[PDB]
């Protein structure tokens, strides 16, 4: 009781982008005070906990392209 | 009294060709016979002078793309 199998997948894909200028940007955040405090915390398992989280990001990419894949083949008896 | 000039030119152009084949190219022109005759010839200031000229090109550029650009910024005072 024979069993062939051939996975084959071919990818030609492009993920593309010109731009001719990325420019005069700006990231005035006034300043915002923040207090933080506790008694009691516990974090049992596989927590993932931001807490009293101050962020000021400026990501600016040139390009910024992403492309993701995930062949899975799984065989069972 | 301040003077400010920014030339910030960009270019992403593209100039360009694919051919899948140029393929067969004849040239048989016949015989060419010809008479140019004066007494006196004279030439000044950059004369630029074909005379009497018999000519066969076969010009075959698998691409002939061809770009110029010309910047030019020009101050006085």
């Amino acid at each position: 009781g024979s069993v062939q199998i051939v996975y084959k997948p071919v990818d030609l894909s492009k993920v593309t982008s010109k731009c001719g200028s990325l420019g005069n940007i700006h990231h005035k955040p006034g300043g915002g005070q923040m207090e933080v405090k506790s008694e009691k915390l516990d974090f049992k398992d596989r927590v993932q906990s931001k807490i009293g989280s101050l962020d000021n990001i400026t990501h600016v990419p040139g390009g910024g392209n992403k492309k993701i894949e995930t062949h899975k083949l799984t065989f069972r008896e």
